[PDB]
């Protein structure tokens, strides 16, 4: 069995504390633990005590005879009840507001494209919404070929990401891969 483990336990008044139990073999242990974005200049106090172990249970008597337990499970060191119960806390999966930029990561789009005087339009099958689409030469010859002869929109399938123009700052669609026309069908046609 390991004599040292080391983690970042959670704080209910810091980023989380970080501990390192020390189990030495003339039976003592030191424990040390410090505060990460801590509030106090005390940001760090350390334990030290005698230790007994059973199979995996582990009993920990500190400088002052108080007690707390563990049970070893390969690297793995569980901080537990006396009743061998695991001491466990209840984690949450909320978004907390902050201000970032819209990414840039390529997202699959299908929408009716439509250019026309030096503007790019893609009315987006899934939201019904539309948006102006970055000037692409490519893409834009593309488009004509397709449609054939006529000011008719063709679906279109490409990967794209928002980004901030400005005013031909206004949110833009921006390609990250060539088109993908289907001039014959429209969105109703999955």
């Amino acid at each position: 069995m390991p004599q040292s483990w080391r983690g970042v336990l959670p704080c209910a008044d810091c980023e989380g504390i970080e501990t390192s139990l020390f189990l030495e073999k003339d039976g003592t242990w030191v424990m040390n633990e410090r505060y990460l974005g801590a509030r106090e200049e005390p940001s760090s106090f350390a334990s030290y005590g005698t230790w007994a172990r059973t199979a995996d249970k582990l009993v920990l008597t500190d400088s002052k005879g108080e007690k707390s337990y563990y049970r070893a499970k390969g690297d793995a060191l569980e901080m537990l009840d006396r009743e061998g119960n695991p001491i466990e806390s209840q984690f949450n999966y909320t978004l907390e507001a902050a201000q970032s930029s819209l990414p840039m990561t390529p997202m699959t789009l299908r929408g009716m494209y439509f250019y026309m005087a030096d503007a790019a339009t893609f009315t987006d099958c899934a939201t019904g919404k539309r948006f102006m689409v970055a000037n692409n030469a490519e893409l834009e010859r593309s488009y004509l070929a397709a449609r054939g002869h006529s000011e008719k929109p063709v679906l279109l399938s490409v990967e794209g990401h928002f980004t901030l123009e400005g005013n031909p700052p206004t949110k833009v669609l921006a390609p990250d891969t060539a088109g993908k026309f289907y001039p014959n069908q429209d969105c109703s046609s999955l």
